[PDB]
């Protein structure tokens, strides 16, 4: 709808098809002249805020948007240069950065296969506990390598975890543009997401606040929704251990380990990767 045409030019890069338009930025297939390979760039664009003028280039819908539209731009480049302290098969690799439209593109890895989210929703008889076992490896490893350095992801659930042909995972993308335009505009509804973000993320975080949207991703794809609201749970907590459920084909070991990093309390779950991990060990 605002995408960039195919064939549009960046000097040696090429658009060849808008692959993802959310409200926050559209995704590219694209294709490097100088080097003869696909990448992905990524256009940061906040519908809300800004629209596509004739030259392509983007204009805010209204003067007073420009302090949110700037900040949010900020995050864009600090979430860039966040994943540009990373070489590691399961986070995405950033190639280059520029400036220009009014807005900034990341230039990426292009990466195969599609989201956990689509593959969830269009191929939901492939994810059985095998395929959950051989899944969670790479997506710990992914995962610690952030907190090893420091940083936590704070957006993980399915539409940020890109599943290739391969199978193995890969974290796309922390919202932080996103975030921080919601947080300036009051638009609470597109910072923190429903089901998967811990009590703590509503006002302490640590790795277990990762640990907690892992275990709510898990939950969704073992039972098809994600567990109830974690402020509705701190009232009264309705969640329903998986282990008490026994979804069919489903081992204790794999829900319990669902179940412990779900616990409402950041000292109740699992404190690293690691300790999750372990947990789905002595079968
Ligand atoms: N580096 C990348 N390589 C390949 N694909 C990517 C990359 N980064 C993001 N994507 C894709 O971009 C899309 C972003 O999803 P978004 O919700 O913004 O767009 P969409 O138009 O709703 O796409 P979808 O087809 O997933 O519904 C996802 O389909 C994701 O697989
Ligand atoms: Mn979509």
């Amino acid at each position: 709808s605002n995408s960039l045409p195919s064939g549009y030019r960046f000097n040696e890069f090429e658009i060849q098809e808008a692959i993802g338009e959310g409200g926050f930025g559209i995704v590219y297939r694209a294709y490097d002249h100088q080097l003869e390979r696909t990448i992905a760039i990524k256009e940061y664009m906040p519908t809300s805020l800004a629209k596509r003028n004739d030259d392509l280039s983007i204009g805010l819908r209204g003067e007073r948007f420009g302090k949110t539209f700037q900040a949010g731009l900020n995050s864009f480049i600090q979430e860039a240069r966040l994943l540009a302290r990373f070489s590691h098969p399961g986070l995405l690799h950033v190639l280059r950065f520029w400036e220009e439209n009014g807005t900034a593109y990341m230039g990426t890895q292009f990466y195969s296969g599609t989201t956990l989210k689509n593959l969830q929703a269009q191929q939901p008889e492939k994810i059985d506990e095998a395929w959950i076992r051989r899944l969670l490896p790479p997506l710990f490893s992914a995962i610690n390598t952030i907190h090893q350095e420091g940083y936590l992801h704070r957006d993980i659930s399915l539409d940020n975890i890109q599943i290739q042909e391969s199978q193995l995972p890969v974290l796309l993308d922390f919202g932080s543009a996103r975030k921080e335009i919601g947080n300036l505009s009051d638009e609470t509804e597109i910072v923190l997401k429903p089901g998967f973000a811990p009590i703590e993320q509503y006002t302490e975080q640590g790795p277990w606040t990762d640990i907690y949207a892992l275990g709510a991703v898990l939950h969704t794809l073992i039972v098809g929704s994600p567990p109830p609201v974690s402020v509705v749970r701190s009232i009264e907590d309705s969640y329903q251990p998986l282990t008490e459920r026994r979804p069919a084909g489903y081992s204790p070991e794999l829900l319990r380990t669902v179940d412990r990093a779900l616990a409402l309390k950041p000292e109740d779950r699992p404190q690293t990767i690691d300790e999750m991990a372990e947990l789905l060990e002595h079968h």
